[PDB]
């Protein structure tokens, strides 16, 4: 029925710092901006920043595990993490899963992630060392 | 340089109803499931449902505008939106103007959307009727 993710929309408290975070720091392409939002792209990903007066800057301990992971090469992983570290971007988790992951927060506390690895690679690793109670479906 | 969305991870309060929602109702492909999570795919989208004791069933007034939109064809949009409402899936936003979108909630209150149209098509429509203060970047 569904063919993929059409877009991701993030509620932001301040449009300008969020645009700066995703365009200048993360390198996404800014396509349009208006008084209450912005459209950016990251590969095939359509990202909408939506100005929301209800959005507070949320500490990572006060939000659940819902998060959004962006693909990055193994070759770029270390330097991109250092770039984030130089900018003072907070880390909310340390990786314990297959593939390289860097868990960082956006200006409003949206939980983000850089990840090296596909679903196929994760499934193959899990076949070798399954999670508790793991069942596979073909 | 980030190349796209690697995966979307949703914190869920009850794994079984969430897996049933995304696999059975939304038709996504179930690849694996374990005691604390599940992996599904929707086209290129890698979806992880993660069992989280911190996740609450959240009414729509209690969360901000952050939401996740899935692509659907023009031919399938109307019948599937009717199927979701007939199945009792809650709607968290109704905009008559936005005929190509259907806003619905998952079992935990994650805000979802069916949308027909790409970013390029949205930009073209926006040039014809811009949002207030809109600026485009070629
Ligand atoms: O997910 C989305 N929400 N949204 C709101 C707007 C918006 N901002 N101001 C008014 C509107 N609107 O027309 O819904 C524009 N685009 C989007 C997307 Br894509
Ligand atoms: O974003 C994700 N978080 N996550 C946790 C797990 C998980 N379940 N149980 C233990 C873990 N873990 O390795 O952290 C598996 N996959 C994922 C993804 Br994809
Ligand atoms: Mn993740
Ligand atoms: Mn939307």
């Amino acid at each position: 029925m569904l063919s993929g993710l059409n877009h991701l929309t993030l509620a932001v408290s301040q449009l300008a710092p969020s645009v700066a975070f995703y365009q200048q720091l993360l390198g996404m392409t800014l396509h349009a901006r208006w008084d209450s939002g912005a459209y950016l792209s990251c590969g095939d990903l359509w990202l909408c920043l939506s100005l929301d007066p209800q959005r507070r800057v949320t500490p990572p301990e006060e939000s659940d595990y819902t998060h959004y992971a962006f693909s990055i090469s193994e070759a770029d992983f270390a330097s991109f993490a250092a770039r984030l570290e130089a900018a003072g971007v907070a880390v909310w988790k340390l990786n314990r899963s297959e593939g390289a992951s860097h868990y960082f927060l956006d200006p409003d506390g949206h939980k983000l992630e850089l990840h090296v690895g596909s679903l196929a690679q994760r499934l193959a690793a899990c076949r070798e060392q399954p999670y508790k109670g793991m069942v596979f479906f073909e």
